[PDB]
RNA sequence: AGCGCCGCAAUUCAUGCUGCUUGCAGCCUCUGAAUUUUGAAAUGAGGGUUAGUUUGACUGUAUAAAUACAGUCUUGCUUUCUGACCCUGGUAGCUGCUCCCUGAUGCUGCUGUCAAUAGACAGGAUAGGUGCGCUCCCAGCAAUAAGGGGCGGAUGUACUGCAGUGGCUACUGAAUCACCCCCGAUCAAGGGGGAACCCUCCAAAAGGUGGGUUGAAAGGAGAAGUCAU
DNA sequence: ATGACTTCTCAACCTCCTAC
DNA sequence: GTAGGAGGTT
């Protein structure tokens, strides 16, 4: 639900970058391409066309002969792990797309393929003599890498180092299931210029981080969920490898109860009856209402001009840019609408926290096309009362001047920002032919009625 | 003139205002919602220029909670706007076509000085518009196997025109800056000096010691297909 | 060939081989 | 002999 990627840049002298480029681009990327092709020619793919699922063992079984091949001989085992993880994720995504929508598919790109680290223990964080946080992976451990990141992400790497030190200083009595780092990706940003490829492309890292583990009080929720899941797994499981796995899990239960020296923050105890609802239209991208769901009195309405206070110019800039790109496309992305959606999501979450709202509701994407069409028809009727030609011309001009808002990105941003504090995301039926504040209030009451029925 | 945007005034009000009657009454000082009008405040600028400031993390005190204060550490990632800065270009190579009239469509439009003019030299984004941009109009322009008229070269129904049009690449020039300069580093590291303002001490004053200011925001990433034209 | 949608994913303990 | 690095394995 809540998993935040953390950016960093790995910096070292020339020999390290040269070794990484000569070991990944020359070996690892062709290795991944070979796995892709060889599973493409696998006879079971047609069988995998019948049902959209993949065994977790066949990929490793196919990759095992290539490990001993002289072409792909020199590489750490964790990098083979990375290659098979990448091919498994890619083919699982392909199978999921094929199943939902119900053949060579090699990626065409100049940059080398990412290195994925599913095991968080692979990277070893160590403070440098100067004060930086050198990091090295499982394998190629003597090629260190200083991390560069902003002050807004330095605490994540500091807690990576702190968690590793607490694990090492406790004689491995702590568990890695509570580590705030889960997954890692090593790529290049394709720095523009001229020179050697290893000395030209900036090497960067993405660290998948679970925010629910940030606070000591929040770690308890993750601990309880993991304990319940693994207890269900072990009670369903009840064979040498199976016995080894069950003993590992039963040791993980004992290991997960150890205390971590983490900051403690009060959990967001939002009132279950104070709903906050978001309504999306075309004349105004979003309006917010706060209701009590017990006494039908609205605590606060909020227009988009208040959520974007001191930033409302950016909405007009986004609309102008969208019109310009539409005109250019008709004649033959600035990544600003995403920023606007994130601003709106943060403003709505801050509003809900300030008014002590325990649940945020926002409409589904399925009804959005009908909502846009109804809004266009309603505004055309409001402008031109009765004659069809006037409403049609006004609707055409209005749609040409201003386009839709790409609401799904806003939905994702709201969900991601609400998962940070712990506000329940809910859906509701968008009402038709009403004021945006009236629409938001009716959506909130409909959501409360649906929750009452459930 | 149609449409879209800012806020100027007015009206109805609250998501606002005080006392509570804590749910009803009045009001528009502030913050905002809906409608009409409107060209004195705002939106609005052609191409780029940063290891760019802040929006950070932790520990305590107060608000029972938003939040503020005090202390410690600090880092440079993907962005987003404002402000400031240089130019509206110079070289070489490769490469599509071809005319008189009539188009759809599309491009250009700043200021000053010589030349009627093409074309040169300066300034310089306040770049043709109602306050502001646009698939909208205001002018000029424009190429082609879009239509028509063909002419010469030319034996032929055969081919060319009747010096201009677009695209690509390498070397490349100015900013390589968030008060402004100097030096230095550009997979690494900053150092030095100076102007204005504010606070405190010394201090008759002038001045000197110590500190700060000289913009503000947001963050989930990887790979893939799908759809619409 | 170009902007949104979406479904996948976001491991964890254990064992063997060095070092002074 | 404990601490750290490389590899397994579902």
């Amino acid at each position: 639900m809540s998993q935040i990627t953390i950016q960093a840049r790995l910096i070292s002298f020339e020999s390290n970058r040269q070794q990484l480029w000569k070991l990944m681009a020359d070996l690892n990327t062709p290795l991944i391409n070979e796995l892709l092709c060889q599973l493409g020619q696998h006879p079971d793919f047609e069988k995998w066309q019948q049902k959209g699922k993949l065994p977790s063992t066949v990929v490793s079984q196919l990759c095992q002969p290539l490990k001993t091949d002289p072409r792909f001989a020199g590489q750490p085992s964790r990098l083979y792990m990375s290659a098979i993880h990448i091919v498994d994720y890619i083919y699982k995504s392909w199978l999921a797309i094929q199943k939902r929508l119900q053949i060579l598919l090699t990626r065409s790109s100049s940059l080398p393929f990412p290195l994925v680290f599913e095991t968080n223990e692979d990277m070893v964080w160590s403070k440098n003599q100067k004060g930086r946080l050198c990091v090295h992976f499982n394998g190629l451990s003597d090629l260190i890498f200083e991390v560069y990141c902003g002050n807004r992400q330095l605490h994540w790497f500091q807690r990576f180092l702190e968690d590793q030190q607490t694990k090492r200083k406790s004689k491995n009595q702590h568990s890695s299931g509570l580590f705030t780092l889960r997954n890692g990706h090593l790529v290049w940003l394709e720095g523009e210029g001229k020179g050697e490829p290893w000395n030209l492309h900036h090497l960067t890292l993405y660290c998948c981080v679970d925010n629910r583990l940030w606070t000591e009080e929040g770690t308890e929720i993750v601990r309880q969920e993991k304990a319940d899941e693994i207890t269900k797994f072990i009670t369903n499981m009840k064979s040498d490898t199976q016995q080894a796995l069950i003993q590992r899990k039963q040791s993980t239960l004992t290991r997960i109860n150890n205390s971590f020296e983490r900051p403690s923050q009060p959990l967001y105890q939002g009132q279950s009856h104070i709903l906050v609802g978001v309504s999306l239209g075309l004349e105004k991208p979003a309006t917010v209402a706060v209701v009590d769901a017990i006494a039908n009195k609205v605590l606060a309405y909020r227009s988009i001009k208040q959520l974007l206070g001191d930033n409302y110019e950016l909405l007009n800039r986004q609309r102008r840019q969208q019109q310009y790109l539409s005109h250019e496309r008709h004649k033959a992305a600035s990544e600003l609408g995403q920023h606007i959606d994130r601003l709106l999501a943060k403003a709505i979450v801050a509003l809900a926290r300030t008014y002590k709202a325990g649940s945020i509701v926002l409409p589904k994407l399925g009804d959005m096309r009908e909502v846009v069409q109804s809004e266009i028809q309603a505004i055309a009727e409001q402008k031109f009362p009765g004659y069809i030609e006037g409403q049609q011309k006004y609707a055409k001009q209005y749609r040409v001047n201003v386009h839709r808002w790409s609401y799904g990105r806003l939905i994702q941003s709201i969900q991601s920002k609400a998962a940070q504090t712990g506000i329940v995301i809910e859906e509701g039926k968008q009402p038709i032919r009403g004021s945006p504040h009236d629409k938001a209030k009716e959506l909130a009451l409909s959501a409360y009625n649906l929750r009452l029925t459930r």
